[PDB]
């Protein structure tokens, strides 16, 4: 059963998301060009951040939070929301990512703005895994809102309230996926599991030079010892 | 209605969870500068046992021994910390607000902070422990969530991710059913468990930001603990 409350809420989510996108002054897509490209992407991100602020203000429940927690929520989730939105715009065929519905970008374009391959591959890796899933726009809208309302982000002063406001969007995703693919039942938990790997991706962008990890291939000798 | 096949998967989890623990009940350097250092040395010892227990447990998890060694190790290295947080949660008592390590060893927030460990890490643990406690999990539910956690394909250095994700499927599915049979009317309780694997991702990476803390005591981390942890 989609409740009338749900069915209206998802319409508001999807319309809020559309009304974001259709809202050019950006340095045109082309040393100078590799900088032009880099600044191109910088401005792509800048607009992205503002979209995500405007989407959020329209998520029932959001503007009811304390202003501090609103900000704390958006700080923490911007890069996860950017990632999810990019997966949303990933075209699996052309193997390309479409920004401002129109401009198309492949690995190579990103490498050529001088970008960290070590982070472009994860991006792409994420987009393809999301593709398998077959999300629609309601599903991403809903996944985003759930992602906005994470009680565990730093500087949340009212986590229990954040956590109560999350629940509406967890129920609606739960019902939407039960109606959409009723013979599956693991598509719901699989979507939510991407929020897990999505948190690890995110923490890699912001990694501190004093807390860099990555061991690579080679096995831990001492753990292997313990193993047999 | 939990299938017979899942019940048995679950019995196997709960039984290994129990063989795990029963193993060790001590030789851990006794609880009391010297004061601080002997406390952290104690916890350091507790962490080493926990590693043995986690390795012993994951061995007994259906399907684990079927992965390649490389992958087996990779998976363990990356989850050790999350499993340790998940098992600290389970050992958390919200009336006394204490964590029970081993059997009957009892620790409060201030025990840990008195070992030189920092608020930035210890508090989130106790916040996370408290949150888990409101979930009301029983042992199967933990054993299952730990297995789901072990089977995470997106781990650093994993060569058969498809094989590990597929292994993760029967554990999610068994959790789903186990939760709907246990609170047939609280259908958000399951998502709320899954969201916790998310939280733990973050806790794990808050842990990796502790090196200044450890790199400055000038007595070294046991080497197992050194690699498991960096
Ligand atoms: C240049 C710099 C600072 O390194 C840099 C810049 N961006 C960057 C950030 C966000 C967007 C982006 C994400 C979106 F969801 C949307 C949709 O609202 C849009 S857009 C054009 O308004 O349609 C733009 C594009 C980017 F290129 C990045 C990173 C974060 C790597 C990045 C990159 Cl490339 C692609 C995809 C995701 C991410 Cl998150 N890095
Ligand atoms: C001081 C040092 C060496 O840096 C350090 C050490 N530990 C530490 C790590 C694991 C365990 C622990 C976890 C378990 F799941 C279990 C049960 O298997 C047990 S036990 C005694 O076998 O019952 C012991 C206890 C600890 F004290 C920690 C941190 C990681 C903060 C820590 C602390 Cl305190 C409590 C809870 C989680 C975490 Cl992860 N840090």
């Amino acid at each position: 059963q989609l409740t009338a409350a749900q069915e209206l809420m998802i319409q508001q989510l999807v319309a809020a998301q559309l009304q974001c996108n259709k809202r050019p002054k950006v340095t045109p897509w082309p040393r100078d060009a590799r900088q032009q490209r880099f600044a191109h992407f910088t401005e792509l991100a800048i607009i992205s951040v503002q979209e995500i602020v405007d989407f959020a203000k329209q998520v029932p429940g959001f503007l009811q939070l304390g202003r501090e927690d609103q900000i704390a929520l958006l700080k923490a989730s911007t890069i996860e929301i950017m990632l999810l939105e990019t997966a949303r715009r990933y075209n699996h065929e052309t193997e390309c990512i479409t920004f401002l519905k129109d401009f198309t970008y492949s690995k190579d374009d990103f490498h050529r703005a001088g970008l960290q391959v070590e982070f472009i591959n994860p991006i792409f890796e994420f987009s393809r895994a999301m593709r398998r899933l077959g999300l629609d726009d309601a599903e991403y809208a809903l996944l985003i809102a759930i992602n906005i309302f994470s009680a565990d982000r730093p500087n949340v002063q009212e986590p229990g309230r954040v956590e109560a406001l999350q629940q509406p969007y967890v129920e609606a995703l739960l019902s939407y996926t039960r109606i959409k693919r009723p013979q599956d039942q693991l598509r719901f938990p699989r979507m939510l599991m991407k929020l897990v790997s999505l948190r690890t991706l995110s923490s890699v962008h912001s990694e501190q030079v004093f807390a860099l990890r990555l061991q690579d291939k080679k096995l831990p000798p001492l753990l292997s010892e313990i193993w047999d």
